DNA sequence: CCAGATCGTGCGACACACCGGGCCAATTGGCCGATGCCGTCCCGCGAACCCCTCTACCGTGTTGAGCAGCAGCGGCCT
């Protein structure tokens, strides 16, 4: 857990990660899975990454 | 004006300067010689330490991209 301050701890939760066991690895993602789809509106923040 | 500080000079004392004598104190420091406790070693036995061996109802299966070489096949050529 990341405990610099209340905001950092809260933002450690509410995090969606696309890489891990069963996901896609860091070096393999193209440039289409790293884009802001127009369906992100209200489901995933386009600024905070 | 003239009298003590400074110094000259003088007499003595005198603290040693000598360089040579003639004995001594302190203080030895060696181990001398004699006595005694510890290191080393050679067993002595025993606890453990590691290796080898055998047991016979029977039981039968584990991403993308780039570049290059090989196998199968269409189709001439004889």
């Amino acid at each position: 857990m990341d405990q610099n301050n209340p905001l950092s701890g809260l933002t450690h939760k509410r995090r969606l990660s696309a890489l891990g066991p069963g996901g896609l690895s860091r070096e393999r993602a193209g440039f289409e899975v790293r884009d802001v789809h127009p369906s992100h509106y209200g489901r995933m923040c386009p600024i905070e990454t």
